[PDB]
């Protein structure tokens, strides 16, 4: 393994206390899946923000019976000490915050031997997936692949056009109880955290630009409209931009607020949202972040290429000076702020998130020799069943006091579904 | 025709300039397909709330070329200046605020003759299913319908349950689960709506209240979303773990109706199920406790063992009968659980309805067009294509002033989709 | 008496009876004051709304042993079913909804003669000033009024001109500025009733719209919530930078009418103030632009000058006129300018409405039975004392299962008031 | 002066920076004031949280022209890199993070001489006040206190009322511009800021118990419910207690929610609310904290001395297991939670506190042998003007783009005031 300081494992375990406690998901298919093993000889790399919410995930794949070896997905986002707290258990894990792009790819590469191979991947954004898939032999090795967020879910859907998707994976982000929690009410909290830990900022009073209004979007409008920022929004599609102006959000484009805006939230998952030609226009000290997967929303490059001084006000906050004379202050080097500033998503939420992923896990690897999840050539992208999707959910209701109302069998005829659910018909979209 | 008072007409004609202005989107359908009459030669028998916004969609199907016959799909959901002006226009309408259960069936019935021809309809449109469920299972019609399209999730879950048990003959176009539909018109023509209903009935302060809202789908949160704006505490019912996970993550209590039947000032049933409030309900409740539904049909409410039951019954007015329990005590219940936004106001807003009615003139150019085409086989339930419903919303941005930015190719590419989309994957729930 | 319809008796009676229900507050107070008859001998001129809300008031000073003769204090505010009430049980009241400035000012007229004596009468109810003026500058009265109650923020701030100018004779009230009158009727009342107004009005879509709130006192922040609360983008004016900067902190833009007032769907004044929406504004509004005040005098919008220089004027239906301009596009003015909440529909509910009207019998008790003790001399205004503000509160926190902690003898001396109360400092803003 | 690490200084001075920027109010005082020097020869001793927002009050007193010599106000507040930029600077400063008591009253002492004594006071919370009074001589030499806190204010108005005030007191927590907006949307970012810095926990789905609903309460609240809480409050005041109904909150009794609530947030300025009789019944890992000025809202000696097991998770995180097994997390052992586990309050909003502040050293400094502010036995407590309330709000309008509204002379006349202000009476609660 590679950590920052294995001292700090310490306070990693207590820490982790707590976090389990906070995740009931997670420890329920422990209770429940931990004796029969489901996951017996499981051989699984992850590439996932090495949180103290993924030590949660990784010691449960491990109690499921799984061989497990494990490298963050972005540069910023592990915790020293949950990765330390993996590191004295034994479980092979390189991350540390602030790996070069020459280390991280490093660790991703100690995680595909040593177990030899992996058979199953984990991943949290596609680097590892098109890396094992375009770099590797691992395409007679590997059985499954379960992807967390929606830009390597795009990746895994440009693969299966282009005829390119040789391994079954599974869509984890599209669960309902993901894409419709972790990305919406994680970011509505993880957001705020990640630009105040970053800069103290009042969010009362200010203007701020959310680039985006899909769930990540949605989230970041709502906790800052929530602190009393006046939030714009942009959006380039008709239906997302309409439920945002229905919302009571102006939508307009960026070059419309550009001047004026005191914060700028790039969510789209989508390059090159803020650039050289707003850069320059900006308003003294306008902090620009960015909450979705890649950092290139925003082109730091040319950031960095053109301004005439930077400081580091502290470790993840660099303040530049333009040509203009005037500020600009950008968080975590447009990394994913809520995981670069902050701790990310609290661990409740991510809870729902990992048991989608142990569920994915469990449904990939047990059912290998089974051809429901078929090689190669025919290989195809698959969500969890909606009965599982409502499982996940119904783990996490008794913490809050949540009490579910039992259908009657007229009941459950009338509506056309059984008692016990599916609830909803495929296309629901909650 | 068959109205209730036809000098209505010119008081009706005054406000539909109003509705015409609010509805950017099907008067920019009138102007687009209206030359080319797409609809030519399409006998349209009409099953939907009779309203103001209505008349605007029964206008625009005969400016695009179509005959059409015309009956509400509720007894007390009739606009009666709305009918009056469609019935002056020389369009046959049979629809008045307060038909009994046999004027009611008596109007569905002069829909489905005195077409042109031995004209007999070649097309359905239906909210609730009782048009589709008489066509179908009672009338001749065999031969004769080309499609049907269905505009609420309560007619649309029966048009599931032909398909399943081998009785749907005609295609069906569900446009409730268009996104441009459930995602607007159920969420926030309730949310404004709801609220409309309640106040025109009782002027009751909202403000402080307990509301019980049943039931937490697009009709259940825009309700809940209402009364929270309002101050009131709103406390969810549910059976699906999903819902009822978004709804205590939304800051709601989620229990059972017994949890909450004593103390709670509003109840508000929305879950398209029978028997939420019942025998066992009603005699526990708080002195001038107010029932209400805005699901599709009014069996929700156990009304019937209601006015069995109670010692006393008063119209306080029209809509509003206050009942005086064996106990003493008094229940106000709204519109006999019929739809209480349609049945004590005037239903959803006309901006919002023009979401849902652009769906509707696509759906039935869609179905009618394609005819001759083989494409919808007389039998499948079908969705709007998301050109579309993309194409709905775009249509409504220019009233509110929202500017959408576009994609570069660069950006189009990098995210899977056209410059001018579909923007999402068909699976996408926004 | 003089009302529009007596027959209408009926019906008021009926919706009395879920009024008293909904005003705990003045039910107790006719319960607690009833028998010992404090305002035996009092001899009321009222001057306020002549709605639902005022009749259990009107009926509870009666049952205090007051005389009363009524008038209401805008021209379309009154209720006629609750005027034929009041009517039918004897009480002398004057009111129609729709009276012509003449007729207004003869109903003022009544109800300063016909008591008993030479019954002129020995006390003032007042909203608005104008029976107050009008007894004062005009009447004879001179030596026979003990006090007067005043209702609203327009009426108590000529009360403060006039003991400026060395023209109050008579001991004046503040009943608006009790804590328990202006932090909730003003507040709340407005946050339910303005959009109430405006929807049994127009039937318009909120959600979406961009609306121009124009002053953030009390009612500015009710209305402003209310529109937000559904999805409208409300911006802000102001002359005061704290309230300024307190809407600017809850994320609304603060700007000038001109900077908003060709995109502005709705525009909402709420000042207390002449000339806001003004001859300058109307030629450059959006075609269909909703106009309204809910402020206590119409002069805050420029009527006149609208209604000389339009070209077209049509009455969509009474309270509703839809002016067209000499640019051919359209203005939707409502109530004439009056106040639209009360003009358009019921105004405030009954359960906010008892607070105020609890603050109006305490200060007409406060007034009367101390009008042979020389507590008031007749001359200044004056509050309600704290103590009986905080009754007020306490007796409205039932209805909702409030429940109020107790403080120990420790914690009331750690704080510096008694235990039971009053509980903060007499300029606590709250 | 002493504190932790004066290496710090450089990091220290660079977030001051960015603090003044966020300042402006503080900034144009000392471009307005700066010249002129004001406090020539004022001998401040100020005992205020040692925080990077109080260094920029620190420096404009300097400016200003008076010496100041300064102490923390709680011992967990400091931030040492804001008291490590002041000591580089020279002003002397005694504050860091981790005092003990004992250490506290030590820093506080130092502030009282060597400048040789202080001739005003700046104090938060009133224990300098109490001091300098009750333990020093100091009542021939102290010519005025400004008191930011309401903990502070009421300790002072304890001394009026008992005859103990013996120099003039200026009440800066009771202006408009600090009480309404400092207390209010400080708490509604700076509370969640440290609980989720202190816990990382999710507050969306949670039940949190918010004690008080003053300023304090208000803001708290709203910042909870904002992510998702289910908040419920308390009060012993029926004003407030009512206000919080009305604003959609439960109002019950601490008991009423002990074992379901997830977290405990103690706001009243008063001692015992968390109690020996709550610790026991309270859920497994409830989160207990305060942000309150004393630290005796809970009953932390008690849970220490009762506790089983203590852990620290980490600085200003302890967690105790009970003897019924179930865990407490406490946040600063009881201390002000928002400036204890984090960094207070933005400086956007500290910069209206602070701005009371300088200009009420102005008002006690300048107008010192004046007779406007007595001293000894006809000492008195006093507001700032309400024309620099006004003018404290509009500095801070600029940075927002808030637009101001100019009266007509007609207008200013109308609502009876001048047209540049003050634009409200003196009993205005805005
Ligand atoms: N930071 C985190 O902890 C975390 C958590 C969840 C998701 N994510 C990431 O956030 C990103 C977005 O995820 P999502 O679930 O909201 O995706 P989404 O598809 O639901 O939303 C993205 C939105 O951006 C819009 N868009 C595309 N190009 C645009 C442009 N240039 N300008 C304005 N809008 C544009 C799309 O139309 C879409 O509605 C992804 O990169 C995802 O991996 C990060
Ligand atoms: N009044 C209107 O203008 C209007 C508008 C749109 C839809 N509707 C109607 O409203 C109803 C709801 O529509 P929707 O789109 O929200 O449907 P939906 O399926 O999304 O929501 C209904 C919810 O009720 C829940 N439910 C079912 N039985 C329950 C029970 N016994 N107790 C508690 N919850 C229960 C379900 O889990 C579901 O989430 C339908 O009947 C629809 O036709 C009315
Ligand atoms: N309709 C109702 O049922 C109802 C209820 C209560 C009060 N009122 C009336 O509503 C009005 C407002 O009451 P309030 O309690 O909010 O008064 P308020 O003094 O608290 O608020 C009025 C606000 O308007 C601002 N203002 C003044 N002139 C302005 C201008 N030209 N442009 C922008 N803003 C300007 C002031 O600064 C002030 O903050 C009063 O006339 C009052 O009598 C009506
Ligand atoms: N942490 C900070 O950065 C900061 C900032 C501002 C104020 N404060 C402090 O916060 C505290 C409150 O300030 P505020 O301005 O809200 O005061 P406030 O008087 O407006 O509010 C306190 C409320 O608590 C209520 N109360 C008293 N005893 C109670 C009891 N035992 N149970 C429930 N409620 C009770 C009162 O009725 C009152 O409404 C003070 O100690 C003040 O110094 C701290
Ligand atoms: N805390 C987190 N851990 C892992 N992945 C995340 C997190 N937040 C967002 N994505
Ligand atoms: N106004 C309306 N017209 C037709 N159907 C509706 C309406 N509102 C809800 N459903
Ligand atoms: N209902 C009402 N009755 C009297 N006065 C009012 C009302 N609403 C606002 N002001
Ligand atoms: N940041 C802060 N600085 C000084 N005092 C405060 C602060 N927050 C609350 N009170």
């Amino acid at each position: 393994y590679k950590v920052r300081d294995i001292s700090l494992a310490e306070w990693g375990r207590r820490e982790l206390e707590l976090a389990e406690n906070e995740m009931p998901g997670l420890m329920e298919l422990r209770r429940e899946y931990g004796p029969s093993k489901p996951l017996k000889g499981a051989k699984i790399a992850g590439c996932l923000h090495m949180t103290m919410q993924t030590a949660v995930l990784i010691e449960t794949l491990v109690e499921l019976g799984a061989e497990v070896r494990w490298a963050s997905c972005n540069i910023f986002s592990t915790q020293d000490h949950a990765a330390a707290a993996i590191a004295k258990r034994g479980i092979p894990v390189f991350a540390w915050k602030g790996e070069t792009e020459e280390e991280y790819m490093w660790c991703m590469k100690q995680t595909l031997k040593g177990f030899g191979y992996p058979n199953m991947l984990l991943d949290d954004g596609g680097d590892l997936t098109n890396y094992v898939l375009d770099e590797c032999e691992l395409d007679g090795k590997i059985y499954g692949v379960s992807e967390e967020t929606t830009t390597g879910v795009k990746n895994l859907y440009k693969r299966l056009q282009r005829g390119k998707l040789t391994i079954p994976a599974m869509n984890v982000n599209d669960s309902v109880t993901k894409s419709k929690f972790d990305n919406l009410y994680g970011c509505r909290e993880s957001l705020v955290d990640g630009i105040k830990r970053a800069t103290d900022v009042m969010i009362a009073g200010k203007t701020a630009c959310v680039c985006g209004y899909g769930d990540v979007g949605k989230g970041c409008a709502a906790a800052l409209r929530g602190f009393g920022a006046r939030v714009v929004v942009t959006e380039v599609d008709p239906i997302n931009a309409l439920q945002a102006a229905m919302e009571g959000y102006q939508v307009l484009l960026v070059e419309d607020v550009v001047e004026e805006a005191h914060i700028f939230v790039t969510t789209t998952g989508n390059d090159d949202i803020i650039t050289s030609e707003h850069f320059p226009r900006m308003r003294d000290d306008a902090i620009v972040c960015n909450i979705g997967h890649f950092d290139t929303e925003i082109q730091v490059a040319w950031l960095k290429a053109n301004a005439k001084e930077r400081v580091e006000v502290k470790p993840q906050v660099d303040r530049y000076t333009m040509a203009n004379g005037r500020h600009i202050i950008l968080l975590a080097e447009g990394r994913l702020v809520n995981l670069g500033c902050a701790s990310g998503h609290p661990s409740f939420v991510m809870s729902n998130s990992f048991c989608n992923q142990v569920l994915a896990q469990i449904e990939l690897w047990t059912n290998r020799d089974t051809g429901k999840y078929p090689r190669g050539a025919k290989a195809q992208v698959y969500f969890l069943p909606k009965k599982l999707d409502e499982k996940v959910a119904a783990l996490h209701l008794g913490k809050l006091g949540a009490k579910l109302t039992k259908l009657t069998p007229k009941q459950a005829e009338y509506i056309n579904c059984p008692v016990d659910g599916p609830f909803k018909p495929d296309h629901y979209r909650y």
